[PDB]
């Protein structure tokens, strides 16, 4: 019950916000160049030193994500780098002691709780600076083939409890936190390796409610999972074909993540950007099969998203402001998914998607006599589903009629279908 | 074995083109005017006298077809309004004793045959001007509801003769007819009514090989059908949500006729076209449904096909010139429609028709193992069917890796899986 | 003077295309894939079996190019692949031997000599296929990691063999070819390895004219050259800062080898296209420092060079059919280049490139009293050279007064001024 009450409102809000955000955007090539180009703690310094978004204005990106539609948002506390971006009283590789001088964490969480949207923080447990970390023959260590690294001496314990401080401080120090995003298990970093057990703990005495990805281990789909294996799954970088369930096959929380270019965080010359129909229509395939989608931004350097970035985020926004029924609330419609577009449901309330107008009326198999009324979601606007004179051969099947050559929308139209009862 | 030799040719082309041309061209508000504003023939022979199309090219006419991917093109040799386009010798109201003075069908049968289309003909068995054809009490006679026409003398049989016989000198005086395409049975205006009996014998003496519709009366899904029940189905401003087959479940010839904009006849203020899009993936859909399409223009009193018109025609030429491989030839996969658009196959050859990217990798349903190469049809490119990293958990399916956040081509891109045995 | 004699053309013509085609071209992400992918011979030969370009008409290449302005071209008779487009006798592994079963470059060969572009064929000295090349250990081979090759015999003679034979092959079979683009030397694979001395004097007693480049090894810029050092430079992917000189500091023939996209073999993802209009800044670029630019294609695998190109080239061609006399039979001028373009030179006509119009009037500084006329060349009309009123405190500069605020050309506004001898 607890389990199922904490994540009602995720269910609900379908669409979030990812931000990354860090030393990375100097080098201005991704949040994994340590890790690609083997570079040397020493090396990063010199992003660490020169580090002064000058431009960072949280309540302008908080702007953006509610009039995008987004009603939560996650935030990187702290990249694969190590760096972070919040006033930890565990370390000085933190922005505080940067040109920044200050907690950016703080501004984050303030400007998006002042603008209703739910408070999600990022935390790699991968920490490429901690001198306890393993290193040498890790998979992606920086330092991973660097023989001045073997057999150094390290204690893993030192790490964890940084670790489990650094997430203390997290949920102490700044409000409610609605998620918590963990960052990622991988071979024999996995599971207890963490002391996940005692993390998620620790975790539910200090906010019993927060939301915890499924990346600490475990197996969400097991009908009797661990304690650390997660509230919701976390597919990345592809929607699922068919929505996540597990081995009873009962519907889990998920939530796609997805770039809106390539790359999580600010990359200087990647320009190819995702469209607002697509960032529609993937949202609407999300929900399509009961789950979330969480758009990321990269902020630059200078701490501003993208121009591109906001220009996508405002017409989705447009699109949501008409369509948004759809879509909070809703979930999987049990029908196939049609030739025309997708389904979502929301009670008696069953929303048609338009994706291709096609040619001629547009054919709802299954549903002939089961739909009371038929609006247009956008206007409110009533659609004829009478049988047309040309379709007579197909009582199988209900007629939506369209009397323009193209739809009203081209990201998407979509008929509100009240259901007979 | 005779009608499967005689249909190879019309389920290989796919694709032609519909001309609806004749004197109501110049009224320009469609072809059935003389009914709904109830005209008798002496208010309509203004039209008759008026019309001389100065810039009347069937040249042109058959270079856009041609251009547009068009292997076949059907024109009206007479309409319901009975003016015949054709020089006949059994009535005056034809096109050599207008001001025209030309045998505008000679013109379009020579002018399309010179370009390699397969030359059809439009008939029209219901006659507004013939005066034995039913006029009072008729479904639609211009002079249905005008009962000084009631107990106007008639004799049914010399309509006959007249339809007949004109049957006869389309099929002797143009050289190789591949269609012949009646419109359209009504009521007890059906079957034996017309003769159709005797009327498709002397068809099949005269060319065995000519393809006839389903308008005749008939029923061309019955297991045995009547001689005259056509060698293929005629769905009508729709495709049909499956292929057409018969009552065990056989699939039938079938072609569905479409309007570019929403008139067969020219209409002068009917600017609400189809997009070249729409056009592409209607054709597909047909295919994919072991069908054809036929798609109409409707020349202007002038005797050109409309602008608007020529433009969307010719962008579907650009389509079909990169793309015809996936239609020609080609019809039904047998796999379910898939999420991100739909196949056609001929022999190991499948076609996957990409209509929309969604994000990230494209999932093919039930194809792992089962495909050996993968290639951009427009240009012979290779496609990478390995599964990503981000899709191991799906081993059911294969998935294609575009690597760019749009397709290479928004109306359809299309790949050629070769299928492995 | 036969080493002076035999160039007059090429430094005359200024501007060629390159040209690389072959099976690279399918899998369509460049022609080092063998290398970059470590791919054996049987997993490309999927490629040689499948190769059949639909489309490939040089006649139409040649015609593209000759628009342009293009006054030669260079093509890829058998890249670092191997795969020869020639039908050698000394091979298999060839175009007449594919599902093409046609000589490439001999279609090539006809339809540009036929439209008066100077031929030329590239040549790889690199050979992946040809079993006696060194393969363990060699900087780019694709088994130059394979333990399978390490000390499996070979002949290296049997390799230059068939090297001088091909090369024998292109300089008997085809008529006159104007260039031989050899490519590439390195490490110890360089000058005398090759042969390179019995190479050249074998070339010159078959095409005494023939130009070649310096890729063979050996030092162009030596003041004494070897006999196989080359009769022009090929800078690549840049423009260099300066003309190339020799140790004396005399001017060189240079050519620059720049792609339209980043790619030389067709790219099916490559779409960051150069535009239009630093396509003729750069080839002015040349030009202003005594050299060429060879600007390249890649066609598709159904031999078609890509629309986007196609693009670029024609608007070039547009800009050359008013502007060429600046780049024909034009070179260096003894001026340091201004500030707001460059600089081209022919005889007494001195060619300013305006690329940057500034504001208000434009200085050429050391020029005053030296300018007899100036013209635009575009359309021949004058050019007001007289010093304005707000300018009367800078007698060492001539001022161009243009009384538009921007330009009638923005690629460049060539203006010719006429030199007092
Ligand atoms: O092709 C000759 C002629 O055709 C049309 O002329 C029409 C005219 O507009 C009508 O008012 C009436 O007189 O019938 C004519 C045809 O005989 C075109 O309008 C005209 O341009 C053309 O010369
Ligand atoms: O299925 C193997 C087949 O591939 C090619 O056939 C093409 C044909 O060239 C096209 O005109 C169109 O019909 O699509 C076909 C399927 O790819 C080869 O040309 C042919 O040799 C081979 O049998
Ligand atoms: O020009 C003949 C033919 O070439 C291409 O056919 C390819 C086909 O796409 C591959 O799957 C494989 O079968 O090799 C064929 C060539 O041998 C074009 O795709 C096709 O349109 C064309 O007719
Ligand atoms: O989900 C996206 C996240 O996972 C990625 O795979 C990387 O670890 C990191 O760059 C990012 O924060
Ligand atoms: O196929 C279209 C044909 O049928 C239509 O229903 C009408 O009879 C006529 O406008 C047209 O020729
Ligand atoms: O000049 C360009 C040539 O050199 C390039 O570096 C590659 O070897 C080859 O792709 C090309 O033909
Ligand atoms: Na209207
Ligand atoms: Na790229």
């Amino acid at each position: 019950t607890a389990r199922e009450q904490r994540i009602q409102w995720f269910n609900h809000d379908r669409f979030g916000m990812f931000i990354h955000w860090g030393l990375y955007a100097i080098p201005a090539r991704g949040e994994w160049v340590r890790s690609f180009e083997r570079i040397p703690v020493e090396d990063y310094e010199k992003y660490f030193n020169s580090f002064n978004p000058v431009n960072y204005d949280p309540k302008a990106w908080a702007k953006a994500a509610k009039a995008a539609g987004m009603k939560y948002a996650v935030m990187t506390t702290k990249h694969h780098d190590g760096f972070c971006l919040f006033d930890s009283a565990l370390t000085d590789y933190k922005a505080t002691n940067t040109p920044a001088g200050r907690d950016l964490i703080r501004e984050y969480a303030d400007a998006f709780r002042a603008e209703g949207l739910k408070v999600g923080f990022y935390y790699s447990i991968i920490d490429w600076h901690h001198p306890d970390y393993p290193a040498y023959g890790d998979r992606q260590h920086p330092m991973r083939d660097n023989a001045e690294f073997k057999d150094r001496p390290q204690d893993f314990n030192r790490y964890l409890d940084y670790m489990h401080g650094q997430v203390k401080e997290l949920l102490t120090n700044y409000g409610t936190i609605d998620v918590l995003w963990f960052d990622f298990s991988y071979e024999d970093m996995t599971g207890e390796k963490w002391k996940a057990t005692e993390l998620v703990k620790m975790i539910r005495e200090l906010q019993p409610n927060v939301l915890i990805d499924n990346r600490l281990g475990g197996n969400i789909k097991a009908r009797e999972p661990e304690i650390y294996a997660g509230d919701f799954a976390s597919p990345e970088q592809l929607l699922p074909p068919h929505g996540i369930v597990n081995e009873d096959g009962k519907p889990l929380p998920w939530e796609a993540c997805i770039t809106l270019n390539h790359h999580w965080g600010y990359h200087a010359h990647d320009r190819d950007y995702k469209t607002p129909k697509q960032v529609v229509r993937g949202l609407v395939e999300c929900v399509s099969k009961n789950g979330n989608m969480l758009l990321n931004v990269g902020p630059n350097a200078k701490g501003e998203i993208p121009q591109l970035s906001l220009d996508v985020l405002g017409e989705v926004g447009a699109w949501m402001r008409a369509n948004g029924d759809s879509i909070y609330g809703c979930g999987a419609a049990a029908l196939s998914k049609p030739e025309w577009g997708r389904y979502t449901q929301k009670g008696n309330k069953l929303y048609a998607h338009i994706l291709d107008r096609g040619i001629g009326p547009i054919a709802l198999q299954g549903l002939n006599g089961r739909v009371k009324e038929a609006r247009l979601l956008a206007d409110g606007a009533e659609v004829n589903i009478q049988t047309p004179w040309n379709a007579v051969d197909y009582p199988d099947y209900l007629f939506v009629n369209i009397p323009t050559a193209q739809l009203p929308d081209d990201f998407n139209t979509v008929i509100e279908l009240t259901l007979e009862d």
